[PDB]
Order: structure tokens, then sequence, then C-alpha cells
């Protein structure tokens, strides 16, 4: 199988770092310059062998073609209307990135607005946010290059689609908010720093700045309305209020659901916004999220989860402002979680609920909290919602592990709220006639159950005999819900796979108490979780270790390579996306700071003790068992991946291939991939996306020996 040979990689073995009296080497820290000619040679030397080892094989044609196929659809985004026109995203199926499109009514003529595609050669510049000017005659938008999180925001006048010459750099991790007197618009911006600002730097972002651009002048001229010098890690997010009298300030440290908020009146503004604004700090610390529904005069309406980890509603009165004063106006529920609310059509409140990982969709009163209406959904998620304060319709979008998606429009001035499907695209797909979602909750390690959806063809056998897929995240409250994959699918029709997705905890699919029940020094619950839904894959027959494959991407990327380290006995094969490889150095790059309120951080003494545990760096260890080896391992990542830096998945391989592919035992590949003018995901053009999977599925293929069923 093996006809390759592992790079000979320099280890510097005076690279010795004391942690609280524990001596760690870190013999691939060179790695960690990605400008120096080492790193690009070792790079071109790990690409050079994983490049023929995945294309050698039929099967990665039959994959991508298939895929080019299936993708080959015409796909819709969700309307929204802003001021008098109505706008949506639209793919033809293959153009690389989606465009988006301009019409004057709802059964009108449309047209291109912004289209990306002609932005470059290889669709790797991308749309990163935008934002409308309050009556909808301006655009102010975001573009990435390469996939990197730094943005450069332009601006156009919507009438004519014009472009201006306003132009703002510096700008990541950025709201933008215009005034309602349309003069300009909040954005967030990070001073100078040496050295490349391009998504190949792992320099770290700090003393991030809220500014505000006056349309028509340059950038130099931007007044800064706020700044945290004391607290160089804290980030502060900017949005108007719906009758645009507030801005409200959601300062943030770390990546925990929790917020400071501060606002400022603009009609208290001596002579309108020239500095640092008056700011009132309403919640003055991180206590609890507070995130901004809608306000009717100084009873402003937040989501929360101040004493209530499922979430809840509450109204504060900023003229009333002590805690003992807030009214309930939509209480916790005991088990599901409220993901988010909007207000449409003035006093209307959409609420979105999440009951044992799957949504439902309800309008309430504002006044009162009252439910009002249930709109009718099948098993799934919603994945797209458009419908603001002053518009008189929503629009929401349906997905689910076997229906593509369904997008419904409901006018909110009719008496009686019947939804409409709007739209919905016919393509002949993959046949989900034979197959079945099933969701069932097994014990882990401690005894807690888990949930966990199962997608399989209808009447298999539960032998054992089947190729699985199974994908785990499990951090930063993020729930893993339905969702249509056609890479999967052709994983289960024409592979004979079995696709598994685990709600491990970390994730946010039973509140706040979920998340925290996977973090910190509970991190090992993840994992432990994570090997107990593979093991009852096993149990129920539905694989064998030798069949199974486990994925997970950034976070998730973490979570397989240390079950790979953890239990290798388990797997057949892993698959890290964009992983988080060294738990000791993740916060000196870039925005990793932001992590440790997930991980903690290696300068304590109690962390490290955790970390160092888990850490896939530090836990590369050639089992014991004279029959078990490492899994057949791929690594993927990118080199603009500025969200988490590729040195971790370049440590990681190195130490792979040494500590363990050295051994004459280890006959299954551990292997990396590096694409370039690529990040950590978003944005990355169409193209490159069908690459990677086929990539994937290929690797998965060979590994397994699997036959293509046509």
């Amino acid at each position: 199988m093996l006809s390759f040979q592992y790079p000979d990689v320099y280890r510097d073995e005076t690279a010795i770092q004391d942690y609280h009296g524990h001596k760690v080497c870190d013999p691939y820290a060179w790695l960690e310059d990605p400008d120096s000619e080492q790193t690009k040679a070792f790079v071109e030397a790990q690409n050079k062998i994983t490049v023929p080892f995945l294309e050698q094989c039929p099967i990665r044609g039959l994959y991508k073609e298939r895929m080019t196929e299936l993708y080959d659809c015409p796909k819709y985004s969700c309307h929204f209307k802003k001021g008098k026109r109505y706008f949506y995203f639209y793919n033809t199926g293959l153009q690389n990135q989606r465009v988006l499109y301009v019409q004057d009514s709802l059964e009108g003529e449309a047209r291109v607005f912004l289209d990306p595609n002609i932005l470059s050669d290889d669709g790797t510049v991308a749309l990163r946010g935008y934002a409308f000017s309050e009556d909808g005659e301006y655009f102010a938008y975001g573009l990435s290059a390469s996939g990197s999180d730094w943005v450069t925001i332009k601006f156009m006048k919507v009438d004519g689609a014009k472009e201006l010459p306003d132009v703002l750099e510096r700008v990541k991790f950025s709201c933008m908010a215009w005034t309602h007197d349309g003069k300009g618009m909040f954005y967030n911006a990070y001073p100078q720093q040496d050295g490349k600002s391009d998504g190949t730097e792992t320099s770290t972002n700090l003393h991030q700045k809220l500014y505000y651009h006056v349309l028509g002048t340059d950038q130099s001229e931007d007044i800064l309305c706020a700044e945290f010098p004391d607290e160089p890690k804290w980030m502060g997010g900017a949005e108007l209020s719906d009758d645009g009298r507030y801005v409200l300030l959601s300062i943030r440290e770390g990546t925990d659901p929790v917020n400071r908020l501060w606002y400022c009146d603009l009609q208290q503004e001596s002579n309108g916004i020239t500095g640092i604004l008056k700011w009132v700090k309403l919640i003055d610390n991180f206590e609890g999220e507070y995130d901004y529904v809608t306000n009717e005069g100084t009873v402003f309406t937040f989501k929360t989860n101040r004493h209530s980890p499922n979430y809840r509603l509450i109204n504060i009165d900023f003229t009333d402002p002590e805690e003992s004063k807030w009214k309930v106006l939509v209480p916790e529920h005991e088990k599901d979680v409220l993901e988010w609310v909007a207000c449409v059509r003035s006093n209307f409140l959409v609420l979105c609920y999440l009951h044992d990982v799957k949504n439902t969709l309800q309008l309430h009163d504002l006044a009162t909290g009252a439910l009002l209406k249930i709109f009718p959904l099948e098993v799934g998620s919603v994945v797209g919602y458009s419908g603001q304060k002053k518009d008189t319709e929503i629009f929401y979008q349906f997905t689910s592990f076997l229906s593509p998606g369904i997008i419904y429009h409901c006018d909110l001035t009719k008496e009686e709220l019947e939804p409409r499907v709007f739209r919905e695209v016919t393509c002949k797909g993959i046949d989900a006639s034979d197959y079945q979602t099933v969701q069932i909750f097994y014990p882990s390690k401690d005894g807690t159950k888990i949930p966990m959806f199962i997608v399989h063809k209808k009447g298999i056998k539960l032998d054992g005999s089947h190729p699985a897929f199974l994908y785990g995240y499990g951090g930063f409250n993020i729930s893993i819900t339905p969702n249509y994959s056609v890479s999967r699918l052709i994983f289960v029709r024409h592979m004979g796979g079995v696709l598994a997705v685990a709600n491990i905890r970390g994730g946010g699919e039973y509140g706040e108490t979920w998340h925290k029940g996977g973090i910190l020094a509970n991190k090992q619950n993840c994992f432990d979780d994570f090997q107990c839904a593979a093991e009852y894959l096993i149990k129920e027959g539905y694989t064998s270790p030798k069949r199974l494959t486990i994925n997970g991407g950034s976070n998730g990327g973490l979570l397989v390579a240390t079950c790979a380290n953890q239990r290798p006995d388990l797997f057949g094969c892993v698959i890290a996306q964009v992983g988080v490889m060294d738990m000791l150095k993740f916060h000196k790059y870039t925005i990793g700071h932001a992590w440790t309120t997930d991980y903690g951080c290696s300068d304590s003494k109690q962390h490290f003790e955790w970390l160092i545990k888990y850490s896939p760096l530090h836990n590369v260890k050639l089992p014991e068992a004279d029959d078990i080896q490492y899994p057949s391992m791929l690594l993927l990542t990118a080199d603009h991946d500025d969200r988490v830096v590729p040195l971790h998945s370049l440590k990681f391989i190195a130490t792979l291939q040494y500590i363990v592919g050295r051994s004459r035992k280890q006959n299954n590949p551990l292997l990396i991939h590096v694409d370039t003018k690529a990040g950590h995901g978003a944005g990355k053009p169409t193209a490159k996306v069908i690459e990677e999977v086929s990539d994937m599925f290929a690797f998965i293929a060979r590994c397994l020996n699997i036959d293509w069923i046509p």
C-alpha cells in the first residue's frame, strides 16, 4: 500500500521549555515561521507525497464527477428586503461564489447587484460581511482574499450599483452598522502591525478599536469612538437600535456567550459623532450574555442566559435598569434552548427553539410574550431567516440530512398568518426515498445520555459490515443540527456508508450546561462522548473499527486528533480539518487568545495539567499492543488559515511521522495536505470545496479498500 517515504524533518533538540516544572520539548518549533524557506520546503515535501496518494485511485475521479454533477443545480438563498428593494443570493450550481441579486418587487425582473466571481480568476476573493444603510440606498461589504479573516470594506450606491471611492483597511472581526441619518458607519479595525497582514502571518490580534467612517471621506479621517487600551483582548461590536437612537456596544473577551453591554444615546451627543462617545455602562461585567432584540423607547428587549442556561427574553428599562426591575418577557424552558429571536412588523417576535437538536419556529407578541403561531416544519434546521422591525413579512429556510432545502415566505399583514413555500429547487439529485434519519441517545462513560443522528439506507443488516463516517465538533456552544450535505450523501449512496453525527458536550444543544460540560477541566468529556459514540455504532452493528472514519474541523479537528491518540484501536480512518493541535501555544497566534475560555491557558499551572493530557501534539505515542497501530490519518489545512494557524497541523504531522510513522508496525499512512489561496473555510470557492472533499473520500475509499457503487 505505502510506496512512498516520509521526508527527513530536522529536529531542534534544544527547543525545551519549562511549564511549571514540567519540561516540554518542541523540536519542530521552527515550523511556526510560515515565511522561512525551511517551512516552505517542509510543506512542498509533504504535498509531494500526499497528492499522488490521493489522486492515484480512480475512485477520486468517480467521486469528483458525481459531486460535480450533483452540485450542478441552481441554489437560492433567502430573500430579504432593504429599503424599497428585494435581494437574494443565487448560484447556478458550480459558480465559485454565490451572487447577490436585486429586484424592485417580488414578482419583478432580477439583476446582478454584486458578483464576487469577477473579482478573481479562481474565485478566491469572497464576500465577508455586509450592511445596508438604514434606507437601503447604500451598501457596505467586506471582501476577503485567499480565505483570510482580514477584510477590506468597500461601498456601493444601490441605485445603478455604483462603486464609491470609500475603502476601509485593517478590518477583522468587525460588526458593520450605519447611523440612521445615513451619514456614516461604525466598524472595527486593528492598529498597524509589523510584517504582513494578508492571512499568512501568525501575529496576535490585540487592541481592536471601534471607528466611525463618514461616507465620502478618507479612512484616515475616521472617528475613534471606543478603545480599551488597558484590556487588549476586549472586542467591542456596535449595533444601532431599531429606532436609530442608541448605539449599543457588546464587548467580548473570549468566546464564552457573555458580553458587557454599553449604550450611547446619540441625541445626547453635543455635536454628533466627533470623538469617544458618552458610553453608559449598563452591564459592566462578563457574567451574562445580552443580545439585543428590539426596543420601544427606553424599554430594551434582550435574549439572555443570565441565570438561564437555556436562554430567555428579558426587558430592561434604561430609565430603571437595576436587575430586580427587569421583566421576564419569555421565561426559560426546562430543556429547549432559545437559539435566536428577531423582531418583525413592529410588535411580533420570531423565536427559534432547539428541541432535542431540531428547530421549531414560533411567533410571539412583543407586548406580552404570548405565543401566537407555530410555523410548521419537518425534522431539521432553520438556516436562513429575514425579517426586521419595519418589515411586514418573513422568509426562512429549512434544511435536513435528506432534504435539499425549502424557502418559506409569510405575509405578516394578514389576519391569519399562513406561511407558503416560496422556493424549492427540484433537481434529480440523490433519491432519499430509500434512506432514513434516526435519533438515538447513547450513554457516555459517566452515564450521561448523548444525542446522535444516524443516516442510513432502510433495512440494512446490522452486521458491522458498513463503512461509517462519524462527525463531531464539541465546543464553543455550537450546536450541530441537521444539514443537507451532497458530499456525505454520495458516501451513503455510492460508497454504501452510514453517516453519524454525535451531539457531544461542549456544544450548545442543551444550553450553557451542555457547553460547560465540555470545556476547561471537563474537556475530556468531549473525547469520552465521541469515543463512546464510536463504541455505540460498533456495538449496535452499524460498522466495525476498521470500517470507521472520524471527521472534525477546527475545534473538531482537535477532537478527532485526540481520539486517534487515545483510542487508535477504535478507528480505521481519521480526517482532521484545520485543527488546533498545539494546546500549549494556541493562545500566542492571531485570534487564538479568544479560545482560552473554552480550553484554558498554559500559563496557569492548573490549566497546563488539563491541557498536557490531551494536547494532540504532546500525546503522539506508539501503541503498546503488538497488534495496534495508528489509524490512517489525513490533516487538511491551508496557507492563509489565520483563524487556526497552519503551524498546528505542520508540527503535528512531523510529530506523527517521527514518533509513529518510523515504526515498522505502522503501515497506515499519516499525511497532510496544505492548500494554497485558502484559509479556515469560509468563502472557499466551489472548485476548491469539490477538490477537498474528493480528496477526503478518496482517502477513505483506499484506506478501507471500498468499491464505488454506481
